[PDB]
């Protein structure tokens, strides 16, 4: 197309040469956290000069170095500057400090889809085709662009103001044109290659669209276990037990997504995503409306004003240090 064009175009300059430095942490207020990880959290801060909320994401450099996950930090943080879709967050700053690397990324105050799944139980099939339309699109997107996402999973899409679905955690996000092979993902989500140790592609991404649509539909994942090794016994055999009332079409799409054989599964045949946008379970989805988002969400978040953290957990609030030596400077250089 003349628009997936255009996107690498933009990618390919931004990818080129990063923005890097664009703020400072005392531009910033602080104010509570949205969330932890492995390297660090996710904070609300207000913006001191405009008042603009913003989820300031905040990694020590020390315990990513340590545990060796320096290339898919700078990864996530390069994809970011160089992307631009509807359904994907935006990284507005970026910068570091002595002892962290931050990703100031836009607020949205509807919190994780995570919670609302649990919350709600599970999605109607209207409410869960609105959702999967918009990472359909997404994937299409950052598949072009040669971008595995890898870490589709509730948690990681966050609903805005508007109920539209926005993509974070670029954490495990690749430049792979061909195949990839870290042990990388979430193990309710990985598909059967990773978890058989091979050279994966963007059809990973297509699979674990398979495994959130089940989720998002039935309320729980197809494959779950107490032990991860049970889980993945599961996935490789891939014989899924679909709910009653799924549709005949959703069991259709979701065998197909669903396709243990890399070769057979939809996003990944010779017609590729249009296996998956022409199937009759999104027959009724206006594919351009969905990007344009003129398409009647099935759930709006209850908003207030900016900087309400209702939608998010409570977790310890625990100070922001900041050393007076430069630790690990060298590894996070092109940051
Ligand atoms: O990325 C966001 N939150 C994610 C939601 N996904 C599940 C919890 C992880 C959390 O991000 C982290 O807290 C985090 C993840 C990895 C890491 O190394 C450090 C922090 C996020 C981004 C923008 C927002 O407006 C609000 C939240």
């Amino acid at each position: 197309k003349e628009f997936l064009a255009k996107a690498k175009e933009d990618f390919l300059k931004k990818w080129e040469t990063p923005s890097q430095n664009t703020a400072q942490l005392d531009q910033f207020d602080r104010i509570k956290t949205l969330g932890t990880g492995s390297f660090g959290r996710v904070m609300l801060v207000k913006h001191k000069e405009s008042g603009n909320h913003y989820a300031m994401k905040i990694l020590d450099k020390q315990k990513v170095v340590k545990l060796k996950q320096i290339e898919h930090t700078l990864n996530e943080k390069r994809i970011l500057q160089a992307v631009n879709f509807p359904f994907l967050v935006k990284l507005e700053f970026s910068f570091k400090d002595n002892s962290n690397l931050y990703m100031v990324m836009e607020y949205v105050a509807g919190g994780e889809m995570f919670s609302h799944l649990r919350r709600i139980g599970r999605f109607s099939e209207p409410h869960a085709r609105f959702y999967a339309a918009q990472i359909v699109l997404t994937f299409e997107y950052l598949h072009s662009l040669d971008l595995i996402y890898r870490d589709l999973k509730p948690e990681n899409l966050l609903i805005d103001q508007q109920g539209y679905i926005q993509v974070t955690d670029f954490g495990f996000a690749k430049r792979v044109k061909g195949r990839t092979w870290t042990l990388c993902g979430t193990p309710e989500y990985l598909a059967p290659e990773i978890i058989l140790s091979k050279g994966y592609n963007k059809a990973v991404d297509w699979w674990a669209l398979g495994v959130l649509i089940y989720e998002m539909a039935a309320g729980y994942p197809p494959f779950f276990a107490d032990q991860p090794i049970q889980i993945y016994e599961k996935i490789v055999s891939g014989k899924v037990r679909f709910p009653s009332h799924f549709s005949s079409d959703l069991k259709d799409l979701l065998r197909n997504l669903l396709q243990v054989d890399l070769t057979k599964r939809f996003g990944n045949l010779k017609n590729g995503v249009n296996d998956i946008k022409n199937h009759k379970w999104f027959a009724t989805t206006d594919w351009i409306a969905i990007y344009q988002r003129k398409v009647e969400a099935p759930f709006i978040p209850k908003f207030k004003g900016p900087g309400d953290t209702s939608n998010f957990d409570d977790y310890e609030e625990e100070e922001i240090r900041v050393s007076i030596n430069e630790k690990c400077g060298k590894e996070f250089t092109e940051f």
